[PDB]
């Protein structure tokens, strides 16, 4: 089937393959879905003298054909990809043992857990929070000037790197639009309820535009200092709620500024919300 | 889509339904793919005069259209099927908050669990591990009967209810084949690969012979009180290894009969393997 076809391909085919022997496994940083991501140190990375400390993404448990299918898939992707805001690959294992990719390793973990153990004024002004908007914006507009659609853009996704510098991750469900500009899933995809635009969750539809309404999500989780969007509402009473036009309130320490760029992110049409260049032009302003 | 049309058939769609003021959650019991398993309590369920200890599956934090999917689906296909090695339901609460299913308590948790916390002679002769085995072999016939297939067929999916009596749950990802005798899923499917028949793996046909497949890797399972299939073989190692011929060895602790019924659930060709009602008659032999 197509992934059989992918596996062997990939057992067939550079300058992204690393000694298995060079690299040492460490502590589990994080789970949950497609894989699992343990920090690791890696003996002569790409012509890094002695150890580089890094993370490596690789199978959980009893994985099926999906997660291996986006194992392939990030691998694929994140070869492409280089900007300052999106995490970086160093290569891979695939040798004399499980698939294993080598990437950036953040000393701060995911933006979610950086924001819940914090505070508003770990100590955090408005300035900083719109500042961690902004680079996601920016890495945003390069993948979407990549012709490429992330569709899990979420506070889990996004890693801290030293310096606080915002690092998207998890390129699993990430699709190439190059062709229609837009990428169509038949069966139900597997993209959190709560993060997904209209047009994604009722017609299964994904485009840069839905990607700017889990931009909108994020954003309230970054105001909202790891909130859980759309608190205490059953992911099932989405579809009426968001066809009905209902969105998330203002949440408490939120300019009118913040909310009326979430809302925006949020209108019904994909054409009426902004697009990341207008978006990080609107935080930049904001910032100040 | 598909999902929002199942969804709003539901909220408009008997005696299924369970007063939520009447119902008590308590410890969660098992997690994983799809849902979440908590130990509840419920008040005058069905007929029955004060509380019966149940189980209650819902959906995990951020469910994905996937996973909401999943649990409706379980829930229409529990409602049509009674067996006694098949999970018991008692209702759903739908009306006031987040959908939950009401399903059959088992004292011992699931197979694997309760295997891995025993060992051969908690102490087990062959003849109790047989018996587990036939146990859902009549329960499997019974769902091919109905022209079920289940999909997921694994120890973690077995209950262990009250006298040591084997439940298949996990109803998520079953398919009814009443039509053309089979399941096909065009994209890549949810089951662990270790688990998944030749064809399920390459043509993503899925059959009560691909449950075959699967019975056979449970047997295994069995066998081994709760051993990890194919130890420290990757998964995606498995396509060639299965497409050139190869099988999990005869374990330890293992006899011949019981090694020759699972070589034959793995047969290449799907009707070179036996049919359920065969299985059961050979594992009541056995158990002499
Ligand atoms: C201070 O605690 C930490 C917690 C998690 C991390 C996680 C990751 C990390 O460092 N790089 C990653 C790449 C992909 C994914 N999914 C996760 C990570 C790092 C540090
Ligand atoms: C002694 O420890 C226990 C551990 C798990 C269980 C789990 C379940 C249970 O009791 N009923 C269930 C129905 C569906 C699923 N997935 C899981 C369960 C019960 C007892």
């Amino acid at each position: 089937g197509p992934l059989s076809l992918s596996v062997d391909a990939f057992k067939i085919l550079p300058k992204w393959e690393f000694p298995r022997k060079n690299l040492v496994l460490g502590k589990t940083l994080g789970e949950g879905e497609f894989g699992k991501v343990v920090k690791a140190t890696a003996f002569h990375l790409k012509g890094r003298a002695g150890y580089t400390t890094v993370a490596v993404k690789m199978l959980k448990e009893n994985a099926s054909p999906s997660e291996l299918r986006d194992l392939l898939s990030e691998f694929n992707v994140l070869k492409q990809v280089n900007h300052p805001h999106v995490i970086k690959l160093y290569g891979a294992c695939s040798q004399d043992g499980p698939l294993l990719l080598i990437v950036e390793y953040a000393k701060y973990g995911s933006l979610r857990g950086f924001l819940r153990e914090s505070r508003k004024v770990r100590a955090l002004t408005m300035g900083d929070l719109i500042s961690f908007a902004w680079q996601i914006s920016q890495g945003m507009q390069y993948l979407a000037e990549m012709k490429l659609v992330h569709r899990d853009l979420a506070a889990r996704n996004i890693l801290v790197a030293e310096g606080r510098k915002m690092k998207i991750s998890d390129f699993g469900l990430s699709r190439d639009v190059y062709e229609e500009d837009s990428y169509v899933k038949r069966s139900q995809g597997r993209i959190p309820v709560k993060w997904m635009a209209i047009e994604s969750l009722f017609d299964h539809i994904y485009t840069t535009q839905s990607d700017v309404w889990s931009f909108g999500v994020l954003l309230w989780e970054i105001v909202t200092l790891g909130g859980n969007p759309y608190p205490g509402i059953p992911p099932e009473r989405l579809f009426n709620l968001l066809k009905t036009g209902h969105r998330m309130e203002r949440p408490d320490n939120c300019s009118e500024e913040m909310y009326r760029l979430m809302l925006q992110c949020w209108k019904q049409e994909p054409d009426k919300r902004p697009v990341f260049a207008d978006i990080s032009k609107d935080l930049e302003k904001m910032m100040v």
